[PDB]
C-alpha cells in the first residue's frame, strides 16, 4: 500500500472544501435566516461546537468510527491517532488525510444542527448535546455505513452521506425543533443566505467528488453529477414555486440548490448523468413539498431539516434505482437485484432515522437534566 | 490515452474555482453595484440562469461546442453525454472533467451578462435570451476557438477566453444596455463589490491556470502571469485615477483588478512575466479610459461590459505581440510572423463582436416578441 | 530534478488559498473591526498594497529573498525572473510555482499590517512604508529563514512563518500603533469579522500544508495539526473568556482561531497531533492574556498584532520542544538536543523582533519625512 501524491493532493484540497462548508458556509446560511439579535450567538455556537467536534474526532471519534470493532462501533486503538504511523496508507492516500477528510463530514453534520437551534438552546446545553450525539449517533452511523459495520456489510449504497450526514442531522434537528423552538419572521439578510448557499455548493464538490478517495473517473462522475443534480433541483424547485406561488424567490432558488445537493449526495458516484438530472428534479420538487408541509406542522429556521430529511430519503431510495447499469449507473454488486437493493436502502434509512432520533432525544434530555435546555 | 490523476485532481479543483466565479463571485460583484431594491431579483436570475446553463450544457451544449462537426458547430453525438465512456480520456484527463471544466466557462460568461441586466429584464425573457444566446453564440464561438473550428484552424491564440468569454459577453451586454436599460445611482454596498471582485480573482486562477488542461509548466506560467497582470492593472488603473481624479477609489481598485484579469485571459499561457506586466498596465489604463467613455454615451452597471470588452480586445491584440519568443513568450507557431498573428487576432475579435452582437439582438428580439423584454 | 505534476497541482492550489487569505480574508477581518467611515479607504489600501507587493516580488523580491547570496540577502540574478527557465525545477515543482507560493506569503504579511493601520496613515505614506519594509525586512528575514541564510544555517525551525510572517508583521504593526494611532469603539460588523476569520482559516490550509512543498506525509501532518491546533485554541480562548468574563463572545471565538493558526504555523510540519493540541490550548490562552495586556497599554484594531506577536513567539518556542521524537514530533536534526534547539528558537525570535522593529521605524520615519505619515 503506497500513497499516490495526486490522490493525497486531491483529498487534502477536498477536505479544505468540506471544512469551508461549515466555516463559514452553514453559519452564513443560517445567519441570514434568523433574527438579527440572535446572529452573533449562533455564529459563536457554530464556531465553538465546530472546534469541539474537531477535538473529539482526533481524541476518539476517528478511532470509534473507523477502527475495526463490531457492526456498530470501532475501537479505542487509535486514541489521539496513536499507533497510526505517519506514512500509514489507507486506500491510496496517507491515513492522516483520511482522518481529516472524515472529520470534516462530522463537522458539517453538527453545523447543520447547531446553526438552526442555537437561537433556542443554552450555550452549555448545546455543548453537552454535541458530545452525546456525535459520540452515540454520528460515530456509530459512520461506522455502520462507511466503517465496515452493519449497513455496509449488507451492501448499502451511500456515496457521500445521505444517511450519515443529511438524514442523521435532519432527524436530530427535527427532534430538537419539536422539544424546544419558539411556536408562532421573514429572513432578514437574503444576500447572506445566498452567500452561504454558494459556499455550501462550492464546498460540496470536495464533499461529493472527494468521497471517491482518489482523483479517478468516479470522482469525475460524482463531480459532474453534482453540477447536474444541483441545477436540475434549482429548476424543479423554481418551477414549482412559479406554479404554486406565481413567481420564483431567492430563498426558493437557494433551497432548490440544497435540495439537489442533498438528493445527489448518496447517489453521486453510482449513477449516470441522466439519473442525476432525474434525481435533481425530483429532489427539488420533494424539497418544496417538504418545507411546505413541515411549515404546516411547525419560529426557527427548519428549512434545512425539511430539505435535508426529505431529500436525503429521496436520494437514498433513488440510489437503489439509478445505480442500475440499465439506467446508466455503475451497476449493483454481483447478484444484487434492484428489488433487493431498494430494500437495503429503505432499511438503512429506517435505522438511521430511529437511531439518530433516539440518541438526539437522550442528548437533549441529558442537557436539560444537567444545565437546562432552553436558553435562560 | 491514459488519464493522469494529478491532472484530474488539478482540473476538478480548477473547475470548482471557475464555478466559484459565478456562484457567488459575479452575483456579489453586481449585487453591490445595483439599487438595493433590485438585489434579490438579480440574485435569483443569476442562480436560475446558472442552473439553466448547467443543464443545456450537458443536454447538448458540450456536444455542439466540442464534438467534431464543421468550422462553426460540433454535432449531436454526445447528447446527455451519450457515447462518452466513463473512462474516456481527453488530453491527459477524463473527458467528464473536460465536460465540467468547459461548462463552467459557459456559466461565468452568462453570469457576466445576467447580473448587469437582471434589473431591467422580465424573468421569462432572460430565460429565453439565455437559451438563444448560449446556443447560437457561446456554443459556436467556443467551437470555433477551442473546438477545432474556424478561428483555431487559422491559428488564433486565446488561452482562456478573451474572445469566447470576455468580448462575447461584453457585446451581448452592450446590445442589451442599448435596447433596454434605464436612461439617466452611486453603488450601495462597496464592501460587497470588493468581496465579489476577490472571489472572481481567486476563482480566476482555476480559469487561467486550468486552461492548460494539466498541472505543467504552462499552468505555472499562466498562474504567475495572472498574479502579475492583475497587480499591474490595479496599479495602472489607480495611478490614472489619482492623476485624473486626485485620489484612488475602492471601485477603481476592483475595476483595475478585473481589467488585468480580463486583459491577461487570452495571453496568460503564451507570454512572459514581462509581457504580463506590460499587458496589465495597458489593460488597467484602457479599462479606465473605456468606462470613462462608455459612461459618456450611457442607470445600470455597465462597468463590467466596458472593462470586459475593451480589455478583452486589448488582451487579444497584445497576445499577438507578446507571444513572440523575442519578447519572452512561448513563441508563435512554425512559419508565423508577428504581423500574420496580429492579423489573425484582429479577425478573431471582429468575428466575435459581430457574431455575438447579431445573436444577442436576435435573442432580445425573440424574447420581446414572445413575452416582452422590459420588466413589467 | 524533474517536476512531479501532483506536487505542481497541490502547490498552485495552495498558492491560490494563500492569496485568498489576503484577498479578501484579512480585508474582511479588519473591515468588520474598524469604524464604518474608514472601511472603504482601508479596503483600497489593502488592495493597492497587495498589488504593489505582487509587482515588487517578481521585479526583485523573489531574487533577493531566494537567490543565493550571503547570510542576509540573495542576489539580483533573477530580476523579473530572468534566467529562470520555464521548466526549471525547485524541489519537486516548477520554480515558477515556488515564486508564486513564496510571493503569496509576502502578501499576507503586508496585509496584516496595512489592514489595521490604513485608518491612520496617508495613502502615499503606506506605499512608501511597504516598499521600505518589504525590501529591508520581509526579504532579508525570508532569506535568513527559508533562503539558506543566517537562521536556517543555524538550524532554526519555522515550518510556515512564525517568524517571517507572524512576528515580523506584529512588530512592524506595533511600532506603527505606537507612532501613530488614535489614543482613547466596539466592532461594527462582527458577521464580517467571522467571514474574514473563516476565509483566513480555510486559506491557512494552503499556507500550512503547502509549506511542505509536496503532497506528502508532512503536508498531511501539517494539515491535521492545523485542524487540531485551531480547534484547541478556540476552546482555550473561549474557556478563559467564560472564566474571566462569564460568557464567550464571537470576537473571542474568532481571535482564538487566529491564535491557534498562528501558534501552530512554525510547528505544524514538525510536531505530533498531541503537540498540536497542547500548542493550540496554550496559544489561545496566551492570545487572550496578550490582547488583554496590550489593551491595557494601548483606537485602532491591534487585536491581530497582539495575537500574531504573542502567539508567534509561543509557537516558535514550543516548536523547539514538541519537534522532539519523544513527544511525537518528527525529531530534531542529528546531534541537536532540545536545549540547543530552544536556544536557536529564541535567538531567531530575538533577531526577527529587532530587525523588523528597526526597519519598520525607518520605514515610518522615511514616509513621514517625505509625505507625512498621519492621514491629512
Amino acid at each position: 500500500a503506497v500513497a499516490d501524491k495526486a490522490d493525497n493532493a486531491f483529498m487534502m484540497i477536498c477536505t479544505a472544501l468540506v471544512l469551508f462548508m461549515t466555516i463559514p458556509g452553514i453559519a452564513l446560511f443560517y445567519g441570514g435566516l434568523i433574527r438579527g439579535k440572535n446572529v452573533l450567538s449562533m455564529l459563536t455556537q457554530v464556531t465553538v461546537t465546530f472546534a469541539l467536534v474537531c477535538i473529539l474526532w482526533v481524541v476518539y471519534g476517528y478511532s470509534l468510527a473507523f477502527g475495526e470493532g463490531n457492526n456498530f462501533f470501532g475501537n479505542i486503538n487509535w486514541l489521539m491517532l496513536k499507533n497510526i504511523e505517519l506514512t500509514a496508507v489507507m486506500g491510496s492516500i496517507y491515513q492522516y488525510i483520511h482522518v481529516a477528510f472524515q472529520g470534516s463530514f462530522a463537522c458539517i453534520t453538527v453545523g447543520l444542527i447547531v446553526g438552526a437551534l442555537a437561537e433556542r438552546i443554552r450555550f452549555s446545553a448545546v455543548l453537552i448535546f454535541v458530545v452525546v450525539w456525535l459520540t452515540l449517533s454520528y460515530i456509530p452511523i459512520a461506522h455502520m455505513v462507511w466503517g465496515g459495520g452493519l449497513l455496509a456489510s449488507h451492501g448499502a449504497l451511500d456515496f457521500a452521506g445521505g444517511t450519515v450526514v443529511a438524514i442523521n442531522a435532519a432527524i436530530a434537528g427535527l427532534v430538537g425543533a419539536y422539544l424546544i423552538g419558539k411556536r408562532v419572521f421573514k429572513p432578514h439578510n437574503l444576500p447572506m443566505v445566498f452567500t452561504g448557499t454558494a459556499i455550501l455548493y462550492i464546498g460540496w464538490f470536495g464533499f461529493n467528488a472527494g468521497s471517491a478517495g482518489t482523483a479517478n473517473e468516479i470522482a469525475a462522475l460524482a463531480f459532474v453529477n453534482t453540477v447536474v443534480a444541483t441545477a436540475a433541483a434549482i429548476l424543479g424547485w423554481i418551477f414549482g414555486e412559479w406554479a404554486l406561488r406565481g413567481k420564483p424567490s431567492l430563498l426558493g432558488a437557494c433551497s432548490g440548490a440544497i435540495a439537489g445537493l442533498v438528493g445527489v449526495t448518496p447517489a453521486c458516484g453510482y449513477i449516470g448523468v441522466g439519473g442525476a438530472l432525474i434525481i435533481g428534479v425530483v429532489a427539488g420538487l420533494a424539497g418544496l413539498w417538504g418545507v411546505t408541509m413541515l411549515k404546516r406542522l411547525l419560529d426557527d429556521p427548519c428549512d434545512v431539516f425539511g430539505v435535508a430529511g426529505v431529500c436525503g430519503i429521496v436520494g437514498c431510495i433513488m440510489t437503489g434505482i439509478f445505480a442500475a447499469s440499465s439506467l446508466g449507473g455503475v451497476g449493483f454488486a454481483e447478484g444484487v437485484t434492484m428489488g433487493h437493493q431498494l430494500l437495503v436502502q429503505l432499511e438503512s434509512i429506517a435505522i438511521t432515522i430511529v437511531w439518530s432520533g433516539v440518541v438526539a432525544f437522550i442528548g437533549y434530555k441529558l442537557a436539560d437534566l444537567t444545565v437546562g435546555l432552553r436558553v435562560p
